[PDB]
């Protein structure tokens, strides 16, 4: 009764190479998907997603309550006032099923200028004990750079799709200052499943996370093979099929801002499914002071009335707004 959403599988491998016409043909596919449901699967992306899933499971299934408190963000542990973004987001048995671990740019160290300056949205990552989680930090930091590289390539596609030179976005997506984050989300199997963790949509659908747009330029998402996402279209909410070999890509509201809503941030939600599974987004955020001039590709002269908005302000306010709207995760 629910229709399947059109979510094309785009071979993005040319975006890593030097064949300009082949890159334009990928860009066209990104344009079409961005103008249609707003989602596509990136395939032939080069990332070892089997290792990502296996190592994430080993971490989620071995971390203990003590370790979660010791890594917890300030929402769960008032001792950790500097941890707004990075750390552990705890479950609450009987009430809240989801739990997750967020980390930021590994280059944010105590001596990084933005850490020294105490600039908002920048934090030094927290990590579990190496002996208790051997290889996890190294795996996770390398994963950040692998998905960074895929995201760079995707941003070349989006730039070309919009009629720009290929580094239009990517030049502002940089290892030294990116505010991008990885979140390793566990959605557990639970029986009895906590009713407080289920929301009911206007159409009666049981949900684990309510409708929203993304706080990102783009979002680059791995999920294990359990169908759960739905996208709002003119025809109603439609099911996004799972594909645990690809990355699900969509635009966030900063892309909508920069393109005068030509590439919309698609509204989507997470159905409740009682199955153990993984949701592993990478949020492609620019640097704190990144302030690209909005444009309008619909207009012959390409100009837009929208005012420039620095990425850091956008991100800080967007993440608070999403918590207020859809709850602390
Ligand atoms: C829809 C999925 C991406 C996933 N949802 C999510 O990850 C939701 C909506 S995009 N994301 C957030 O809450 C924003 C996390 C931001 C992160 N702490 C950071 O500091 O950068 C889910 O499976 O629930």
């Amino acid at each position: 009764s629910v229709s399947k959403a059109n979510v094309p599988k785009i071979d993005v491998s040319p975006l890593f190479g030097d064949d300009q016409a082949a890159k334009m043909r990928v860009a066209q596919q990104i344009d079409a998907a961005s103008r249609d449901t707003g989602f596509f699967y990136a395939v032939n992306h080069g990332i070892n997603v089997q290792r990502l899933s296996q190592k994430t499971k080993e971490f989620h299934m071995s971390i203990t309550p003590e370790e979660k408190w010791d890594l917890a963000i300030r929402a769960y542990n008032k001792e950790h006032q500097d941890q707004v973004r990075a750390g552990y987001y705890l479950s609450i048995p009987g009430k809240k099923a989801v739990e997750s671990f967020c980390y930021l740019n590994p280059n944010f160290t105590p001596d990084h200028p933005r850490i020294q300056a105490k600039t908002p949205t920048h934090e030094v990552n927290v990590w579990p004990d190496e002996t208790k989680h051997p290889g996890f930090q190294d795996f996770a930091e390398q994963y950040y750079w692998d998905v960074f590289g895929l995201s760079s390539a995707l941003l070349k596609g989006y730039a070309l799709a919009l009629g720009k030179e290929e580094n239009f976005f990517a030049r502002h997506f940089k290892p030294d200052d990116t505010l991008a984050s990885v979140v390793l989300i566990r959605y557990p199997y639970l029986d009895p499943y906590p009713e407080a963790a289920i929301k009911t949509a206007a159409d009666g659908t049981k949900l684990s996370f309510e409708w929203h747009e993304d706080v990102s330029l783009i979002t680059v998402l791995y999920q294990s093979n359990v169908q759960n996402l739905q996208v709002e279209t003119a025809a109603g909410y439609q099911d996004i099929e799972a594909d645990d070999t690809g990355y699900l890509i969509n635009c966030g509201s900063y892309m909508a801002h920069l393109t005068n809503n030509y590439y919309k941030a698609p509204i989507h939600r997470v159905k409740w499914v009682n199955a153990e599974r993984q949701s592993l987004p990478f949020f492609v955020n620019l640097g704190y002071d990144s302030v690209i001039d909005p444009f309008d590709p619909r207009e012959p002269n390409g100009k837009s009335d929208r005012e420039p908005l620095s990425y850091g302000d956008y991100l800080q306010n967007g993440l608070v707004s999403l918590i207020n709207k859809n709850g602390q995760t």
